[PDB]
RNA sequence: UCUACCCAUGUCCAGGGUGAAGUUCAGGUAACACUGAAUGGAGGCCCGAACCCACGCACGUUGAAAAGUGCGGGGAUGAGG
């Protein structure tokens, strides 16, 4: 478990102090989930059923970040540089 | 001392072509795949002298020669000479 990631991404973009469920916040932990998960799936290569939560996460994550980039142009480039996401 | 195979140690193979893997960059995707370009220089790879071979024909047949010559021919970085 990490707050780490949590208080890092609230802050770059905080709507509230203890802010839980901005963009940012939810695309930084899914980003932190997605590569621990693919790294997972480098050692088990044939966990097909896991592998299917990887893309439902990578699937969230884009929607997220297609909704900032439709929203706040300026705030959606300095998520994907931070995380160090193309899209 | 010919020749067959082997062992040790040397040496030879003008030139030209083709463009494997890999790599890089770009694209590419969540990661990979995958794509393009450049690079790269593989091969009992290609064309072709030396060299080695001996496919066809002619000639020769008391020969220039007890196996050759002429004109073409095959291999030519290899299981090579
Ligand atoms: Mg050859
Ligand atoms: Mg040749
Ligand atoms: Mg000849």
């Amino acid at each position: 478990i990490t707050q780490e990631r949590k208080n890092q991404l609230i802050n770059e973009f905080k709507t509230h102090e203890s802010d839980t469920g901005s963009p940012e916040v939810q695309i930084a932990i899914l980003t932190d989930s997605i590569n621990n998960l693919n790294e997972h799936l480098r050692t088990h290569k044939k966990d097909h059923h896991s592998r299917r939560g990887l893309l439902k996460m990578v699937g969230k994550r884009r929607n997220l970040l297609t909704y900032l980039r439709n929203k706040d142009v300026t705030r959606y480039r300095e998520l994907i540089n931070k995380l160090g996401l193309r899209r």
